[PDB]
C-alpha cells in the first residue's frame, strides 16, 4: 500500500460510522411544493418556436413569445441569471409543451417537498405520502413507492422552464460571455400553497410518523393577508397532528423580512426540526437579533463558529425552553463544504451517523454515483476552526479518520462533519433537500 488521500480516509470512516437508528420511521408525509423542471438550450427552444433573433430587451413580466425572446436575449448577452413570470396561461402551456417535447430536453422532479419525498422514497421500508401540484408528468417522474392522494393529482403539471446558454454561445449577433440560465413559469399553485388543505386533510388517514413541510418561501410576493391565512393554516394543522409526531420545516430561498419574521414567530414553535443553508441562516440573523446580523454576506466559506453562534441563538431564542412551549429541538444546517446538526439535548438520537449520512449524499448525488468515488471528490472545509467566536470555543483540527466532531454548549450539542464535494458534478439543484431527507431518515426522535 501507498498512503491514501484524506478523502478516501474520510469516506472509509463514514462507511464504518453510518448506520440506521434503532427505532425507524414507517411512514413520512411531505408537502407541498412540487413541479417539473425542464432544462433546455434557450437558443434552441426559441429557434424551435419559429423565432428569428430580435433585440435584447428586459421585461419585468413576460406576456408573450416576444417578451420571452427579448428578455432571454437581454440576459444571455450579460451571461446573467434571471427568473420571470409568464402571464399568458395558454401561451405558456404551448411553450412548456414545446420545451418538454423537444428532443434532448431534460426533465427533473422539482420543488423542495417533492425532492424530499423522492429521497425518502429510495428506501423500500419507508412509506412516503407526497402532496403538491402533481400532474401526469410529475407523477410519471416520481418514484413508484411515493403515494400521492388522488385529491392531489391534477390534469396539468407546473412546468418550470430552465433555458441555459453556454459561455461563447451565439445566435445571430448575440454571444454569451458566461454560461447561465434564464427561467420562467406560470406557477400560481406553488405560489399560493394551494395544496396545503389537501395535504393537511390527508394526514389523519395516513398516520405519519414524520411530517415534512416546505414551500412557504414560494409565497414571497403574494398578498400579506394570503400569507397570514396560510401560516395560520400551517399552525392549526400541526396542532391537530397527534402529540410527539415530529414536523420538519425545510426553509429555502427567502428575501422578504416581514415573511421570515412571521415564519420565525409563528411556525418555528410548531415544528420539531428545521433545515436550511448559509443564505437562510444569515438572513435569519439579519432579520431578528443575530449573533452576526451585522455582516452583510459570508466572505467565502462561512465561519463555523459564526454559523454555530446563530444556530445556538435560534435554539435559545426560539427553541424549546421551560418558559417557551416551543417544540423546536433540531436544526440541520448544510452548506457547500460542511454540514452541522445542532440538537437540544435529550430529544434526538443517532445524530453522528445522521450528519455523516447527510454529508455523504451530498457527495454521491452530486457525482451521480452509488457510493463515494474518491477520485471525483475534494475536502474543502477549513483544516482548523473555532466552535464559537462570540463565546470562547474549542480549537478543532480536522482528522480525516475521525471526521464527525461533537461539542456541547448549554444543553445543546453540535455535530460537525466536512463534505466530500463532487469536483465534476452533474446537477446540484435540489441537493439541500436530499441532504435534509437523509439526515431525518437516519435520525430518531424520542418520547415527548
Ligand atoms: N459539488 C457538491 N458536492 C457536494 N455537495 C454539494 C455540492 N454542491 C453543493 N453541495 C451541497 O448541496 C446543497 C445545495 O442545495 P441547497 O442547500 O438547497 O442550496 C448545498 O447546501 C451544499 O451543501
Amino acid at each position: 500500500k501507498l498512503a491514501l488521500s484524506p478523502e478516501s480516509r474520510l469516506a472509509a470512516a463514514w462507511d464504518a460510522l453510518i448506520a440506521q437508528p434503532a427505532r425507524r420511521w414507517r411512514r413520512v408525509a411531505v408537502g407541498v411544493n412540487a413541479c417539473v423542471d425542464v432544462v433546455i438550450s434557450g437558443v434552441k427552444l426559441l429557434q424551435a418556436l419559429g423565432l428569428s433573433p430580435g433585440s435584447g430587451k428586459d421585461h419585468a413580466i413576460l406576456h408573450s413569445r416576444s417578451d420571452l425572446e427579448e428578455a432571454f436575449l437581454y440576459f444571455m448577452g450579460k451571461g446573467a441569471a434571471a427568473e420571470r413570470f409568464f402571464s399568458d396561461k395558454e401561451t405558456f402551456h404551448d411553450i412548456a409543451q414545446a420545451a418538454s417535447e423537444f428532443p434532448g430536453a431534460q426533465h427533473y422532479v422539482g420543488g423542495n417537498a417533492a425532492l424530499i419525498g423522492q429521497r425518502f422514497a429510495a428506501n423500500t421500508d419507508l412509506k412516503v405520502l407526497l402532496c403538491g401540484p402533481i400532474g401526469p408528468k410529475l407523477h410519471e417522474l416520481l418514484d413508484d413507492n411515493v403515494f400521492v392522494p388522488p385529491e392531489s393529482l391534477q390534469e396539468e403539471d407546473e412546468f418550470h422552464l430552465i433555458l441555459e446558454y453556454l459561455a461563447g454561445e451565439e445566435w445571430g449577433p448575440f454571444k454569451a460571455p458566461h454560461a447561465n440560465r434564464f427561467i420562467f413559469s406560470h406557477d400560481l399553485s406553488n405560489g399560493a400553497m394551494n395544496m396545503l388543505e389537501v395535504f393537511v386533510s390527508s394526514l389523519e388517514e395516513f398516520q405519519p410518523d414524520l411530517v415534512v413541510l416546505s414551500g412557504l418561501h414560494m409565497m414571497e410576493g403574494q398578498s400579506k393577508e394570503l400569507q397570514r391565512k396560510r401560516l395560520l393554516e400551517v399552525v392549526t394543522a400541526i396542532s391537530d397532528i397527534p402529540t410527539g409526531i415530529p414536523v420538519h420545516l425545510e426553509l429555502a430561498s427567502m428575501t422578504n423580512r416581514e415573511l421570515m419574521s412571521s415564519i420565525v414567530h409563528q411556525v418555528f414553535p410548531a415544528v420539531a426540526s428545521l433545515g436550511l443553508n448559509e443564505q437562510e441562516l444569515l438572513f435569519l440573523s439579519q432579520s431578528a437579533s443575530g449573533p452576526h446580523s451585522s455582516l452583510s454576506s459570508w466572505d467565502g466559506v462561512p465561519d463555523v463558529g459564526m454559523v454555530s453562534d446563530i444556530l445556538f441563538w435560534i435554539l435559545k431564542e426560539h427553541g424549546r425552553s421551560e418558559n417557551r412551549s416551543s417544540d423546536l429541538t433540531r436544526i440541520h444546517f448544510h452548506t457547500l463544504v460542511y454540514h452541522i446538526l445542532a440538537t437540544v439535548d435529550g430529544h434526538w438520537a443517532n445524530q453522528l451517523a445522521a450528519v455523516a449520512a447527510g454529508a455523504r449524499v451530498a457527495g454521491t448525488q452530486a457525482c451521480a454515483t452509488e457510493t463515494i468515488d474518491t477520485n471525483r471528490v475534494s475536502l474543502r472545509a477549513p483544516q482548523e476552526f473555532t466552535t464559537s467566536h462570540l463565546e470562547s470555543g474549542s480549537r478543532i483540527v480536522l482528522n480525516p479518520d475521525k471526521p464527525v466532531v461533537e461539542w456541547h454548549r448549554e444543553g445543546i450539542t453540535f455535530h460537525f462533519t466536512p463534505v466530500l464535494v463532487c469536483k465534476d458534478p452533474v446537477r446540484t439543484v435540489g441537493l439541500g433537500d436530499a441532504i435534509s431527507a437523509e439526515g431525518l431518515f437516519y435520525s430518531e426522535a424520542r418520547p415527548d
